[PDB]
């Protein structure tokens, strides 16, 4: 299997775009930023809320707990690699520790809500645009030649006053080489593709769209999380109890894949549900026709019959979206003008 787009980014951009491991890391000044007050729960970090000594502005550190040497560089050189694109969270400096070298990321200030606990109060449309705005940061890392690998709600910061999203957390993501077979060990249980449930190593960028249409599921659905698995094989059974085994099979069969027979005794057999089994009489305001089609259009166990990021943000269901974004950019200009 290889990906049906951005192929060849890796292979065009010479080894030092991808070549995390030898990262030469040109560490910043320590000193310079004061940290706050602690603010995240992590188990590979820790994360505080921060200010730079001189210029008093904001910013987030995140101090790496002890992890993979390798681990950081390639968190690290992602992110070097990523910064200024479309809502990818901005690293500014590197520094760490100067007698234990622990490494400390400095990005810049989130003043935001986190997705779970904001989407509950969005509009259909803000669901749009803000599911809009995650999938610009996904076609950009994808068109860069990285997969995050851990796309979830926690990991998706929001601004819902400045209507500003930024993808955070690149802890996981990897550079995606055509051919190479990967770590199934990514991604957090309830949106982990079926790729990684079924050991299909080789992998793409279409993971993340998996992903993402899990949480769009649970969103429009009301439903969280939308494939509630109590560990990684009833993870599984969940999703196949709603797509159906026939499709699992067939998908199986298109990659010369089998199940352990102890994962096949409890995925069993089971018809494909239609979407609109989900639709409530409290959720239908979120459920369009499109809503459906779209979901619909991600959630497939053939990671290659998925919608790409940049298929996904064409799809008639952000219509109105981009309309907006055509409409407030030649405005924008004008006012400069
Ligand atoms: O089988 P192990 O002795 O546990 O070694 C593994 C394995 O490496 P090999 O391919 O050399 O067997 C993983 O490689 P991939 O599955 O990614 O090809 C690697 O994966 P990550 O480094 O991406 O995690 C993992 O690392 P981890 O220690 O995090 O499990 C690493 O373990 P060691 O570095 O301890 O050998
Ligand atoms: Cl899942
Ligand atoms: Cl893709
Ligand atoms: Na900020
Ligand atoms: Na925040
Ligand atoms: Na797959
Ligand atoms: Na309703």
């Amino acid at each position: 299997s290889k990906a049906r787009v951005y192929t060849e980014v890796n292979v065009i951009r010479p080894k030092d775009y991808w070549d995390y491991e030898s990262l030469i890391v040109q560490w910043g000044e320590q000193d310079d930023y004061e940290v706050v007050r602690k603010v995240g729960r992590g188990k590979y970090s820790e994360v505080f809320e921060g200010i730079n000594v001189n210029s008093k502005e904001k910013c987030i550190i995140k101090i790496l707990k002890p992890v993979k040497k390798k681990k950081i560089r390639r968190e690290i050189k992602i992110l070097q690699n990523l910064c200024g694109g479309p809502n990818i969270v901005k690293l500014l400096d590197v520094v760490r520790d100067q007698h234990s070298k622990t490494p400390s990321l400095i990005f810049e200030y989130v003043n935001s809500t986190d997705f779970k606990v904001l989407y509950p109060t969005l509009t259909d449309y803000d669901i749009r645009y803000y599911i809009y705005e995650l999938l610009k940061a996904l076609d950009f890392c994808h068109s860069q030649g990285i997969m995050h690998r851990d796309v979830k709600p926690h990991n998706v910061m929001i601004d819902h006053e400045l209507r500003k999203l930024r993808l955070i957390d690149w802890g996981l993501a990897e550079f995606y080489h055509p051919g190479k077979e990967y770590n199934v060990r990514v991604a957090s249980r309830y949106f982990k593709g079926p790729e990684l449930l079924v050991d299909l190593q080789d992998y793409d960028y279409s993971l993340d769209m998996w992903s993402l249409g899990c949480m769009f599921a649970g969103m429009i659905f009301r439903k969280e999380p939308f494939f509630y698995g109590h560990d990684n094989q009833d993870q599984l059974v969940k999703i196949a109890k709603v797509l159906g085994t026939d499709e699992l099979n067939a998908y199986l069969n298109k990659y010369q894949l089998e199940l352990d027979p102890q994962l096949e005794a409890l995925v069993g057999r089971h018809s494909r549900k239609p979407w609109s089994k989900f639709i409530n009489a409290d959720n239908q305001h979120l459920v369009s026709p499109e809503a459906i089609d779209f979901l619909d259009k991600l959630l497939r166990y053939d990671h290659q019959d998925r919608l790409t990021a940049k298929e996904a943000m064409a799809h008639a269901y952000f219509a109105q979206v981009r309309a907006a974004e055509t409409s407030r950019m030649r405005s924008q200009a004008a006012a400069l003008e």
